[PDB]
Formats: structure tokens, sequence, C-alpha cells
């Protein structure tokens, strides 16, 4: 099946973002999503990373986990500002050439919509805002995946 892989640095919400997809309906984490689109395996690489620096030793554990995926979907915080991991992230993701949706996280209401900026010039189009504390996004999210599963 289809392979959809997350990244992005420590607590900027990958798990409770994982976990909202797994239970959608219609130191790896693995589960098979499935909805009326159809279904896929959804892998979380938040737990390759020892602590909150990008490092050899973990983009080499990210890389075998990005292996066969077809899409990535780099987690950014919609909040807080960039942080140097995750330009040094971005820049990796760019290099790797995999298809890339950008998914700005704990965009808990529509305000925080405005502040999301610096994340366009991230090269990878517009973010899409998520919450999973509101479970906001995750329909325009699975759409975009979507869209990009051969
Ligand atoms: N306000 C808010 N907090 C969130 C959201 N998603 C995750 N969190 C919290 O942010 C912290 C890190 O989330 P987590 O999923 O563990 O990040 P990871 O380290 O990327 O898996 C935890 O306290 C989560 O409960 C969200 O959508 N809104």
């Amino acid at each position: 099946m289809h392979k959809v892989v997350i990244v992005g640095r420590p607590n900027v919400g990958k798990s409770s973002l994982f976990n909202r997809l797994l239970k959608k309906r219609s130191d790896l984490k693995e589960g098979v999503v499935e909805t009326d689109r159809g279904r896929f395996l959804l892998v979380d690489t938040g737990g390759l990373w020892s602590g909150d620096k990008w490092e050899k030793k973990i983009q080499e554990k990210v890389d075998r986990a990005l292996e066969d995926a077809e899409v990535v979907l780099f987690a950014v915080d919609g909040r807080a500002e960039l942080t140097q991991a995750d330009y040094e992230v971005a820049e990796y993701l760019r290099r790797k050439g995999k298809p890339v949706i950008l998914v700005a996280t704990k965009v808990d209401d529509p305000k925080h919509e405005l502040y999301l900026g610096p994340l366009y010039g991230l090269g990878f189009g517009d973010p899409i805002p998520t919450s999973s504390e509101h479970a906001r996004g995750l329909e325009e999210l699975l759409e975009a995946i979507w869209e990009r599963l051969p």
C-alpha cells in the first residue's frame, strides 16, 4: 500500500497528529489510515530523534524510514517560531526530493493562521493548518495526501 511519513523535530505534535489520522473515518509508529478515499500506511519518525538537534545519526535513521515513502508530511509548529532544526530538516527534505506536504500544527484557532508567514518560504507551498487538540484541518490534509498518491 501507499506509505506516508511524518517528519519533524520533537514536540511539534507528530504523535498527536498520527493518532488523529489513524482514528479518522469518512522507534517508528506505524498505522493504517483508512477512509472512503482508500488506505495508506502512516509512519511517525519522531521516536528516531534522541534530542532536539538534527544530527547525522538521526538523518540516517530518517533516510531508512523514508525509503519507500510516496509522501512526506513535514510537521512544523504552527505557533512557535521556526527553529534551526526546522530549517535543517527543510533543507534535508528538499534534497531528498520526495513530495512534501507542509503541515502546521497546533493551529487551534483560525487566528493563529494569520501568523504562518515564515512557513511559506520553506519551499513547500502553502502550509496546511491543523490542530490535533481541536481536530482541525484533517479533511484538508487527507485530500492533499491523496492528490499525491499515484
Ligand atoms: N495546543 C495543542 N497542543 C498540541 C497539539 N498537538 C499536540 N499538542 C501537544 O504538544 C506537545 C507535543 O505533542 P507531540 O504529539 O507529543 O509531539 P511529537 O514530539 O512531535 O510527537 C504535547 O503536549 C501534545 O499534547 C495541538 O494540536 N494543539
